[PDB]
């Protein structure tokens, strides 16, 4: 399954601007959904960067978007694929 | 319509191993296809590296694969696209 | 000597706002030095992004600054390396 | 202090070739260097790729090297940097 890697930019503080960022890399896998959820809830408009080599079939993206984390608000990063039974959700710890 | 550079990766010398490149990028465009040509025919098992950016639409590819130049071989690049009327081929120039 | 492209992001139009950029890229960086002119001064505001591979000491810069093309001024970029008699001025073709 | 992370690139099998990474990433590189090490001894067939950028002051090192993972073999990454007391060594944990 792929490896998923979700933080934050700058070192995590209440009320602070900062950036969510969930990285999802590994191999042999097209076609990969991310999503970054706050509090169980689909994040919209998230911008994503993709790079991909065919050489090793492997590939890097990242999902990232501006946030202000708080302390009654809950952070993760849901990927799913066809590989996947179910939706893998990874929970973001400070 | 995409930026196709078409170059080998070394200073072309006839008889001696090269890569030959294909760099295509542009904006707001999705599912180019590419291919190398020798002699007008498709080289087959190209490899690519892919990278692109949601932020701005933006994507670069890198189309390349081993190869050895002569003075009998014309080699090009072939872009193709839906917003394209017909393929766009660029023929490489030493 | 390093290669030198010089170029916009997008399509030049007067008064719009765009992105100057030149790329260096060559093998052994070492006292690789790049500059962005206006009417042959040097532009302050910028910023630059540096990838380089010790396995064949291959070296990629892109120096690039926020401009607003217009008919009457004159862009280039210099560079002056340890390969180059003299620096090099390259100057952007619209 | 700069992020370091050391993983091998496919899960490990003993006895079967791999490639062990250190990613170091964070802002100011300064005097930077990084380092694998083979029970205590430094790797001699070590390559790196470095990413920087002017713009925040970011940089991502990748050290990197073939290796035959085994069951005895300890393997680790060494950092040193201005921001540290003294050279930091961060085990591959498997």
């Amino acid at each position: 399954t792929p490896k998923i890697q979700v933080y934050s930019r700058h070192p995590a503080e209440n009320g602070k601007s900062n950036f969510l960022n969930c990285y999802v890399s590994g191999f042999h896998a097209s076609d990969i959904e991310v999503d970054l959820l706050k509090n169980g809830e689909r994040i919209e408009k998230v911008e994503h960067s993709d790079l991909s080599f065919s050489k090793d079939w492997s590939f890097y993206l990242l999902y990232y978007t501006e946030f202000t984390p708080t302390e009654k608000d809950e952070y993760a990063c849901r990927v799913n694929h066809v590989t996947l039974s179910q939706p893998k959700i990874v929970k973001w710890d400070r």
